[PDB]
């Protein structure tokens, strides 16, 4: 932890997000929420289409070194 800390009461286990009160901490949680069931394992890109991420997977992460095959 670079970045000094006064020591609030709770904390985001994600991220270095703390509040006072831990309802609110809760209600902050929700920053983490995501729509669109299919994500990516390379990146943070999620979209809501089987094919959107497929051809992401090649678009974006297609000439790269994964397989030893080839
Ligand atoms: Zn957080
Ligand atoms: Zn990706």
């Amino acid at each position: 932890g670079s970045s000094g800390s006064s020591g609030h009461p709770e904390k985001c286990s994600e991220c270095s997000y703390s509040c006072s009160s831990k309802a609110a901490l809760r209600i902050h949680e929700r920053i983490h929420c995501t729509d669109r069931p299919f994500k990516c394992n390379y990146c943070s890109f999620d979209t809501k289409q089987p094919s959107n991420l497929s051809k992401h997977m090649k678009k974006f992460h297609g000439d790269m070194s994964g397989p030893s095959s080839g």
